[PDB]
């Protein structure tokens, strides 16, 4: 059940911006969104896939735990935070692609296609280069889809071990205090246009789980801190945070 | 290996209290505190004894998961947050004894004396009530141990099941945001003298990770939230945390 919450619009205009947000409460089994339609519109999950990839590299083996490093390759990209060596949880944190696509590499589009399927993953489309498809292949997913995934890997229910989701929910940790935790991930989509931002996720209180997925436009590199700021005025607005 | 580094005393003489700190950096494998003496003085764990309690009960099975229910027995106790329902997250997160002595009835003297023996868990000595010795019996620990035993849990070095080991790290979460993540447990023990309130944990950083073990005399409850504040003051000195 769905409810549409335009007030919500404020939050994004206030910095001229435009997107969706989209919380699920798991106690209630209900739902909130300012734009029922946005949040149903797909684009390309970008980094907000090092999720079920992370997921399937892990069940490989392709990652053997979140202390393995994966070593710079020398090669000097535009996020200073790339160019040095990683493990699981800073490549995660940020959101370090060239660690991501030698996993797919390893992963292959074979044993990347099946997962995503078995994941019920968006579109399940891997159309693309099998190292650079979620940034600008054919893989798809809305906000929506993205809060339908997440529930699954929060009750660990996609099929793969327990190991690795509890791994990757280590990973995904980003925010903790007394009153709440979040994890989440967020993207950036460049490649292709319309350029957006995405974070997704959930907000652990001690007595229910809100789940969240938002998008917005994200024409410059400039506005990315919008994407943790906007949610957490709605979540602030709907009191599940201070 | 050890340094002392008594400015830190200052931190502690800030609030007119007295204690220890003691941080190992674990890349460089080198120890600080402000005090070796008292360093190396064991003490009641108290409530800190829930980081092994909660591995001993999971790697039995007294607890199927994080998420498995322990409900309010209905008795009103001192602290608010005890009276209600709980999961292993909050149960420690809040210290509800009355969760973890049920734990411990379930548990039994002989497999509790067996396993923290296997643990090399400080003087590895039960004696008194099942349900009450980290709080009024016999089982002693340092801080310098209480590291020795933290860096175990941290490398999943310890005689229970890498899940057991991952489930109880995850309700050790305390604190995370982009410059560090803190698990960590607190205990405060008031039924012996003297009265002293513990935090020990460790922080995660990128490329690093620094354990800690804090102990202060508490004559009062009111001083608590000194156990967190004097910690972060020397982790602020040492430039570990902002
Ligand atoms: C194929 C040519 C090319 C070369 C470089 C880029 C590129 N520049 N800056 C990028 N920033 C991200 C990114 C930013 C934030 C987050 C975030 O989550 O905050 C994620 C990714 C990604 C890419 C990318 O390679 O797609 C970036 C894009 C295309
Ligand atoms: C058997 C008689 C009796 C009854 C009740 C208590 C008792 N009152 N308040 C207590 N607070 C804690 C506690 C406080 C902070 C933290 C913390 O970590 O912040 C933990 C425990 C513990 C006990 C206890 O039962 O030992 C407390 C003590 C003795
Ligand atoms: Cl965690």
């Amino acid at each position: 059940e769905w409810q549409e919450n335009k007030s919500w619009n404020a939050h994004f205009t206030e910095h001229k911006s435009q997107g969706v947000v989209v919380l699920w409460n798991e106690n209630k089994q209900q739902g909130f969104t300012n734009n029922l339609k946005r949040a149903n519109q797909a684009f390309l999950p970008a980094s907000t896939f090092k999720i079920p990839n992370s997921l399937i590299a892990l069940d490989l083996g392709v990652v053997k735990d979140e202390h393995q490093v994966f070593k710079w390759d020398g090669q000097t990209r535009d996020i200073a935070t790339w160019n040095r060596d990683h493990n699981l949880i800073t490549a995660m944190k940020y959101s370090v692609v060239p660690v991501y696509q030698e996993f797919a590499r390893q992963i292959g589009e074979a044993r990347m296609s099946k997962m995503l399927h078995a994941f019920d993953y968006g579109n399940e489309d891997i159309s693309g280069n099998v190292d650079s498809f979620w940034l600008d292949g054919g893989i798809r997913i809305s906000a929506t889809e993205q809060i339908s995934f997440l529930r699954k890997l929060y009750h660990n229910k996609l099929h793969v071990s327990e190991r690795s989701q509890r791994i990757v929910k280590q990973a995904m940790l980003t925010e903790a205090n007394g009153d709440y935790i979040i994890r989440a991930k967020t993207g950036y989509s460049t490649r292709i246009e319309p350029k957006i931002g995405w974070w997704v996720g959930w907000v652990e209180l001690d007595d229910n789980v809100w789940f969240f997925a938002m998008n917005m436009d994200m024409p410059t590199s400039d506005g990315l801190g919008l994407r943790q700021a906007i949610t957490k005025e709605v979540l602030k607005q709907e009191k599940i945070i201070p």
